[PDB]
């Protein structure tokens, strides 16, 4: 259940960073995940190959030149075939959580808009987006990290790439003494049910500390329940 | 007022993406924005390289080695020298929004510890890191994206890399007329004072349709609240 992604940037060369290297870089060598760019730039026919434009109205930045970006776009689109979802990355856009992400993973092709600038002109958003998505509430000089972002994300869902709603338990390895700070008994008493319960227990725990907003999305199990309950009286000493 | 940060990652050649192009390859080669790499992988001692160590306790994944990482971060907080804030990117930190940005914007050095794998061990987030931070609810393969994502954001209010709680407004610029799609006219106008009111009724209608849960979180100005009740009231009809 391989994944096509193509990307529309003035910056190809940024997803070296996610086609060269770790987890993704390998779903890339394997063909698991293909990435795919063409470069707005590449569809100008000045002199000085321009790609950015004045905004009506006046202000003080630039947004990106509507033709060879829309051009960019149709052949991206025209390279995906039929069936693939065109997203514009931009902080106006849907905020990405992880149930986001397992709903993007299930399309087979994407193509990710990333602008430059002071961004697209909102004609291109009503013609050729279907999607906008935001990674999260703060700004940044281009939507590449955040189409590399997203990639990242929906790459974890492709079968062969790797090897519920509460944060992550703590992790230990060796040394079982490190700074006076000892390894939790359990962890290295072999009783897997036990040690199962106590990671459930942390991320409940965790999840209640610092994040109690998203225990109310959840409906717990009794165990859960359990446990939850068991944290917040220790923690009441 | 430029910035320093040191990054401790197994994949440093991911950190060009920021470093070598756009604004931010700008900011690098302009001496504005420092960014210095220390790899786990250097650190290491035995023949193969060994950055990754099994969790006490079990389970399916590994994670990363305590030694080389350990020897890493503390090489990279002896070349800071003193005022280091050392971060480590992960789902179960901080949620980032462009206040946490602002505030993180206010450090001369940071370090950001990249993890890969299944994570690091918990203790060396006790002994070694200062604040835990999240660019948002979902899971990557590794914290490189978030770490240039921080470092994006906050490199933005650095003097000279760059040439208010509301969604932004919409742009245009050439061609007056796009699939049959006009540009407003009042962004023709010339009328300066028109056209700022004109976005930010905009910027305040599309918060208010898109994200309503951000302007509770404002005290809005009287100009703010006549627009977004004009707004309003052009959308009930
Ligand atoms: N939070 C995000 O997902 C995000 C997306 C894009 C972005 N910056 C680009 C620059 C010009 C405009 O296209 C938007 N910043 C943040
Ligand atoms: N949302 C985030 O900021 C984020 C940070 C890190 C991450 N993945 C790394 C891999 C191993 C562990 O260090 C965490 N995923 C998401």
């Amino acid at each position: 259940s391989h994944m096509w992604i193509g990307v529309i940037s003035l910056f190809p060369e940024m997803f070296k960073a996610i086609t060269e290297f770790g987890v993704t870089g390998r779903a890339v060598k394997h063909n698991l995940l293909k990435v795919e760019c063409w470069n707005p730039r590449d569809f100008t026919f000045d002199k000085h190959k321009t790609v950015d434009d004045r905004p009506y109205g006046g202000g003080p930045g630039m947004l990106m030149m509507v033709q060879p970006l829309r051009d960019a776009i149709h052949t991206a689109k025209a390279a995906a075939g039929e069936g693939a979802k065109v997203i514009y990355l931009s902080p106006q856009g849907r905020k990405l959580d992880q149930g986001g992400v397992t709903e993007l993973a299930q399309n087979q092709k994407l193509i990710l808009v990333c602008g430059r600038y002071e961004g697209i002109d909102e004609r291109l958003i009503q013609t050729e987006i279907d999607e906008e998505w935001s990674i999260g509430d703060y700004v940044l000089t281009g939507g590449e990290l955040p189409a590399m972002t997203l990639i990242d994300a929906v790459a974890r869902f492709i079968p062969g790439v790797l090897g519920d709603g509460l944060l992550d338990c703590p992790h230990y390895t060796r040394p079982e003494v490190l700074e006076g700070l000892t390894v939790p008994p359990v962890l290295m008493s072999g009783h897997h049910e036990e040690i199962r319960k106590w990671r459930l227990k942390q991320s409940l725990q965790r999840t209640w500390l610092r994040r109690p907003e998203l225990l109310e999305g959840l409906a717990l199990t009794d165990e859960q329940r359990k446990l939850l309950k068991e944290a917040q009286a220790e923690h009441n000493s």
